């Protein structure tokens, strides 16, 4: 139930410039944010992906029955 | 560990989000995730502040032109010639 991360010299010095710039008053407040909103944008992405290939799903399905999915975009059209 | 760990408490909504995020990414643990997330969103902060200066900084000089347009005309046409 905790984040938890060892940090050394370089990435404090990081994670601490970014927390000042982003308004934040603590490194871990920053860390927690930035966690966050790249779970959203990570679990966003996938199912983004799956969206992105349905103009070859449905270019296949066209390939294997094409009369039959013309007979269907024609019903959609009424 | 001589500089204080990062630490944060979580719900287990937040937790399970991590941890589905971190499964995609590929990623063993979640303290992984959360290290790896936060030092890119701090490149990415960084790099857009430096953008956001540059960019008001070349305001302050396109106003400059625009308050002494003569001048800039001379300019323009000495490269244009």
């Amino acid at each position: 139930p905790r984040i938890t991360a060892r940090v050394d010299v370089d990435t404090q010095d990081l994670l601490a410039k970014a927390a000042a710039l982003a308004g934040m008053s603590s490194i871990n407040s920053f860390v927690l944010n930035a966690a966050i909103e790249k779970a959203k944008q990570v679990i966003e992405r996938e199912q983004a992906l799956k969206l992105s290939q349905a103009d070859a799903v449905l270019l296949m399905e066209a390939l294997d029955n094409p009369a039959v999915v013309n007979a269907k975009l024609k019903l959609a059209s009424e």
